[PDB]
């Protein structure tokens, strides 16, 4: 819990704790000399100094507009009366490299976010930070950041992509996924195809689903770390920039209190989060994110922790891709306060929480709007689309240390098949593209696709839309340790731990092996014997790395286990 | 040498190796519609994409002008019928940083900025890069990027930046660094200080002087990897911009030729660039940064190669911090080919090398207007300032596995002087404030700064400049495991290995030890017994790591030793 990361301050009630390291002690004229230059006056290096850090860059939808957000943060943190100084990191498109090699790039994208924020703010000695992501991984990497920093800092969601229309038809990035399935099943032409990919993703903002983006977003406004709306404000609306524009005016009060990040993100708040994407529905990718952001203060949070908080929240949003709605009709219901406004009725949250506003939780939604009257999005709690949460804990003799999966309850409370093992995802696709029926009842297995094996612990979609296409659904299960990103109508595991590379069981399971999944016990079983496994064990030889340079390969010394959140700096 | 690190793409002439990955199969049609909304046609989707990584951000002079740059770079790849895709990295500020714990996180950052291009690169794939750094530890971190990817690139250096004027006198950051000295010393006013201050970086671009950025720039154009010119155009002139409109074409033909990194990156070209650094008079830092790049494209370059090319190469330009000019005064006779043009001629280099132009070096060369006759910065062979280069390879008792040294000639050969030994740089600070004299005729060593045990591998300008003060320059010796920024008019040693966190020798020494530097022996010596000395080995433990989290805790994890250029990914 004691964190050692990155540099303290050189007195209470200072609002420059940081940046008077470099702008007051004449044995730094020449920090003071490079500020002159960058257009610092006299009186501005009296200011407190607000790192701006984007993750603006042209080649994503969700990532394309962020340059603009960060002058309007800029201008709003010199109104002020504060400097700002903006600088911007890396991020990568899961909607782009969904289906390559490029996806084992993309979870650690997070941890490489998180380091590049630390790194500037610490050199450059800057008192807060206002972060602007807008995609999957970009969120907790920048909260990840101000654990490590504790400094004042607030989060500005880039916010969620309008949805494409034409000819009287809604599409998004799942219609563009979907649109090539479509196409071989002969369901719709190429022509039709085409007008799809066309018409799917028609300006800036991230996927508008309950994926990570917005599962994120939710669950870090939940937290206390984004001003209230954040999350559910589409990334071109005009009040994302005056948001943008008043950040600078909070961040100021934040600063006055000296409220920081382990002040606001804790236990409480912590569980706070996780009723969020509890009720939503949210993305089990939440599990590594919000266990990476737990980690990055000095606290704890284990897959069993999810559990406790899954069985005590029942699913109550109609939304996407579980449901029909995307964010944007939460929006125009009231917004992401108005659902919490909701479960902190249900006394399922905790109002005495801190937050970036300056007051409480309790305090912030007091005063907003409720849910719009007769709305159908939100269910009451008399009648949840689920009576606990989607999230699940699989242990069992497969996953010892744990596994995450989505569970409607629709798929049943069992499934039993025989082992149909694969070394990839490449081997498991051709395999059922030669062969579907072979599929049919079986426990399909992809494995070495962890966060070492992988390497990178990449997301897999064709896996699941290639069962759903061959008809065997609800007729196969779908176990990695890796991660899977679409909804089968069946038994879908992943973060299998320990993964395969490791030595896991799940490495050690050979075709034919009787596969038990028990949702009631929580297991993922083997009929093979202990005694048999430990044989394979002794005689299992772990496999060579795939990677033996570059960032991929420091991932493979560095990164944590799934159960662990994939962390990589412990 | 066989590296295994990013994807390769999924035949020959094909002018979109990568990205013809995303753009032509329709199961990637949720990619072809991110690329529409951000802005593709059906047309551009057949081009090949650029990414366009620049190292912007506001809060340095070196590095606030470089979005400029990257707009102009995007339209030059456009006006050369390819599709720009911009992003940004992060960097941090010697200049601000130095003398505080935030120098700590300034080399990793290199080894950040690398895996950060590597990552977007192989997640996006893009089928070349043009990188735009500004400042020291940028330069080498794109092309180690470059290295790891082996496909097309370009970097244009940001430039450096123009002297400061005030009132018929010259400043630049090293008169802002200065001027606490000249302060305490009596010899200028705190009005005189101040006003050194206010005019010593005027606006943007990279430090002036021979320091990392313009040694690595130079070095980098020496080894083929940028356009000519690149290293000697000021960061505010207007023939920048138009080498930034012109990488697009050049760019364009090195896809055509599939002229790659590893094709210009060779023996010979490292050669080239080492024969640049010695006979400019280049960093130190030049070393850790050469190594580096040389690992990147699966090439080995040893300390022991740094010696044979500073025996061959001699110094000749009397630039700063060795000499009086800086690099505007090379811009006017010729520019940095002019230079390597002489070097050619005297047979210094091979002018066989692939560059980024497609063409050779000497191709390159024939053209180009030679040094301004008359000039005095580049002397003649017949009267170098050194009869070899300044970079020194130390090994001995104290220093088994390397160190380096920056040696003029003035020193001597020897020097002899008992221990003063400090675990970091602040109790060494501390001790000659109270003591000055204590230090009269020893050796001082502050360990404790390597990679692993500062952590970091800190630069320090203090302790040189202290010296310097109180009188004591050629009066005593400076030795550690990082790395010394200012010149003594003595002997200063940096990067001795192994460090003392790995237990090296250096670790070990006591005060009152006879240490013995001898330059023509090339040691370090301990008049201490090699039998004691492994006596106190034997009863050494190592200190407790500084941090136990953060980016740095994975630094510590991960870095070579400095002899092994720091590398990380290994
Ligand atoms: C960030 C780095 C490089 C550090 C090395 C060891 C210390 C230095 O002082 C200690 C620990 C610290 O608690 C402080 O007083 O500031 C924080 C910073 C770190
Ligand atoms: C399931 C399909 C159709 C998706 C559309 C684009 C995204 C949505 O969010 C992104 C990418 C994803 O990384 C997540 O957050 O889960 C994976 C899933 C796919
Ligand atoms: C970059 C990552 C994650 C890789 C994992 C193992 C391989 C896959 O195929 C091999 C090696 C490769 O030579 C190719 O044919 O493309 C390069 C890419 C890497
Ligand atoms: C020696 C003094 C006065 C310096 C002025 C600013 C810089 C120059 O370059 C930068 C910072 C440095 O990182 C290098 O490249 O060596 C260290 C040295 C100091
Ligand atoms: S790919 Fe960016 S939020 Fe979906
Ligand atoms: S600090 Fe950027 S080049 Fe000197
Ligand atoms: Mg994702
Ligand atoms: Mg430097």
């Amino acid at each position: 819990q004691s964190v050692t990361a990155d540099p303290s301050p050189p007195d209470t009630n200072k609002l420059n704790k940081y940046s008077s390291r470099i702008t007051e002690p004449k044995s730094q004229g020449g920090s003071q000399a490079i500020l002159h230059g960058v257009g610092l006056s006299d009186d501005d290096l009296l200011k407190p100094q607000i790192g701006i850090s984007s993750v603006w860059y042209e080649g994503n939808t969700c990532n394309m507009h962020l340059l603009k957000l960060s002058e309007a943060v800029k201008e709003g943190v010199e109104n002020a009366g504060m400097v700002g100084f903006r600088f911007n990191t890396i991020g990568v498109s899961d909607a782009i490299s969904m289906g390559t090699r490029g996806m084992c790039f993309s979870l650690q994208s997070r941890d490489l976010i998180a380091d590049s924020i630390e790194t500037v703010m610490s050199a450059q000695w800057y008192d807060g930070n206002i972060s602007i992501p807008g995609c999957d991984k970009n969120m907790p990497g920048t909260i990840m950041a101000m654990g490590r920093l504790n400094r004042p800092g607030i989060m500005v969601y880039g916010g969620t992509i309008k949805p494409g229309h034409f000819q009287d038809k809604t599409y998004d990035i799942v219609s563009a996924f979907q649109s090539y399935g479509e196409f071989v099943s002969g369901s719709i032409s190429d022509e039709q195809r085409k007008t799809v990919l066309h018409h799917s993703c028609p300006g800036a903002g991230a996927c508008g689903g309950m994926y990570t983006a917005n599962t994120m977003a939710s669950a870090i406004e939940a937290m206390g770390m984004s001003l209230p709306y954040s999350s559910s404000i589409p990334a071109e609306d005009p009040l994302k920039l005056d948001e943008c524009r008043l950040a600078g005016k909070y961040l100021l009060e934040l600063l006055k209190m000296d409220l920081k990040p382990r002040d606001i993100i804790t236990p409480k708040s912590l569980r706070n989060a996780m009723v969020s994407v509890m009720a939503l529905g949210g993305s089990t990718n939440a599990v590594l994110h919000l266990i990476a952001i737990a980690r990055s203060v000095g606290l704890e949070l284990t897959l069993d922790d999810f559990q406790k908080v899954s069985d005590a929240v029942p699913f109550l949003a109609d939304l996407k891709p579980s449901g029909k709605y995307v964010m944007e009709d939460i929006h125009k219901i009231g917004g992401t306060p108005a659902v919490l406004r909701y479960l902190l009725e249900l006394g399922l949250m905790d109002g005495d929480c801190m937050t970036v506003t300056g007051q409480t939780l309790a305090q912030n939604l007091e005063n907003v709007p409720s849910l719009t009257e007769g709305q159908e999005i939100i269910r009451p709690l008399s009648n949840p689309i689920k009576e606990t949460g989607h999230i699940q804990i699989l242990r069992g003799d497969l996953a010892p240390d744990g596994s995450v999966a989505k569970i409607t309850g629709k798929e049943g409370l069992y499934f039993s098949g025989p082992a149909l093992v694969f070394e990839g995802e490449e081997s498991m696709l051709a395999a059922i593209s030669a062969d579907p029926m072979s599929f049919k009842g079986t426990v399909v297995v992809i494995r070495g696709e962890g966060p070492k094996g992988g390497p990178g612990m990449p997301e897999m979609l064709t896996p699941t839309s290639a069962i759903m296409g061959a008809g065997l659904g609800k007729e196969c299960a779908l176990l990695t340790d890796g991660r899977f990103s679409g909804g089968s109508h069946g038994f879908v595991v992943g973060h299998i731990c320990p993964e395969a590379q490791e030595g896991g069981p799940i490495g050690l399971i050979k075709n034919g092996d009787i596969i038990t999944i028990d949702i009631g016990a929580a297991r993922i079983d083997t009929q093979v014997s202990p005694e048999e496994m430990n044989d394979r064990r002794k005689k299992w030889t772990a496999p060579a790395y795939k990677v033996n340079r570059g960032v991929l390969y420091k991932y493979i010394k560095n990164v944590q286990s799934a159960s662990d959140g994939c962390v990589t700096d412990e």
